[PDB]
């Protein structure tokens, strides 16, 4: 039932998932001036050399590219984290227009899209158990701006036509997520939540300072996807982002400057 429309959008989610109004919801506006620099933060460690992509799915909310997380093959560590977190999937949120689409904002600025590389703490054994823990997930958020193409994204954009409607999936092997990373790993970090129901407060958010550039044609193809299932009426998959939520009693830390 939840979705991104007038009748089932972010403003309605609290009725099914009361934690929507909780103490550590995501996303948030990142006020770059009042984020606290912390020289004790470690560089982020992104080890994606052995990543095994498997499949791409349209789940009716976004598309997920999933990875084999049954061994430590693509891991996030270091940065603000004490655990090791295995990459399970990445997905994006995007807008109907280049002027919006990101979930996190930076000094109130919206980006055309936001990538989320979702990782779970190896100490909880699997994704389902990790989401039930305040330190279960580490999500690496990367902003997309529209400009030059990101060559490393194109293999993704080119399969979208095969997963147009809700429920479709396609084989998606040998995709290297290192081709989606900006040059710098400088980051902001804060404790927060999934940005979709069930909105569980289990995420350490690591949002990179440097956006990647993608072309207008690349983002255009995201917007040709559908929220509906095949042979139901066409509802374009656009604006699948949750707006910024109150920061409440949290401090955003910066690894830099
Ligand atoms: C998250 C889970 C429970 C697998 C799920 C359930 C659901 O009903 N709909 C969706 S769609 C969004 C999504 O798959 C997902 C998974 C993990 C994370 Cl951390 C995030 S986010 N948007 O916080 O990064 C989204 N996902
Ligand atoms: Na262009
Ligand atoms: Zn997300």
């Amino acid at each position: 039932h939840w979705g991104y429309g007038k009748h089932n959008g972010p403003e309605h989610w609290h009725k099914d998932f009361p934690i929507a109004k909780g103490e550590r919801q995501s996303p948030v506006d990142i006020d770059t001036h009042t984020a606290k620099y912390d020289p004790s933060l470690k560089p982020l460690s992104v080890s994606y050399d052995q990543a095994t992509s498997l499949r791409i799915l349209n789940n009716g909310h976004a598309f997920n590219v999933e990875f084999d997380d049954s061994q430590d093959k693509a891991v996030l560590k270091g940065g603000p984290l004490d655990g090791t977190y295995r990459l399970i999937q990445f997905h994006f949120h995007w807008g109907s227009l280049d002027g919006q689409g990101s979930e996190h904002t930076v000094d109130k600025k919206k980006y055309a899209a936001e990538l989320h590389l979702v990782h779970w703490n190896t100490k909880y054994g699997d994704f389902g158990k990790a989401v039930q823990q305040p330190d279960g997930l580490a999500v690496l958020g990367i902003f997309l701006k529209v400009g030059s193409a990101k060559p490393g994204l194109q293999k993704v954009v080119d399969v979208l036509d095969s997963i147009k409607t809700k429920g479709k999936s396609a084989d998606f092997t040998n995709f290297d997520p290192r081709g989606l990373l900006p040059e710098s790993l400088d980051y902001w970090t804060y404790p927060g939540s999934l940005t979709t129901p069930p909105l569980l407060e289990c995420v350490t958010w690591i949002v990179l300072k440097e956006p990647i550039s993608v072309s207008s044609e690349q983002v255009l193809k995201f917007r040709k996807l559908n929220f509906n299932g095949e042979g139901e009426p066409e509802e374009l998959m656009v604006d699948n982002w949750r707006p910024a939520q109150p920061l409440k009693n949290r401090q955003i830390k910066a690894s830099f400057k």
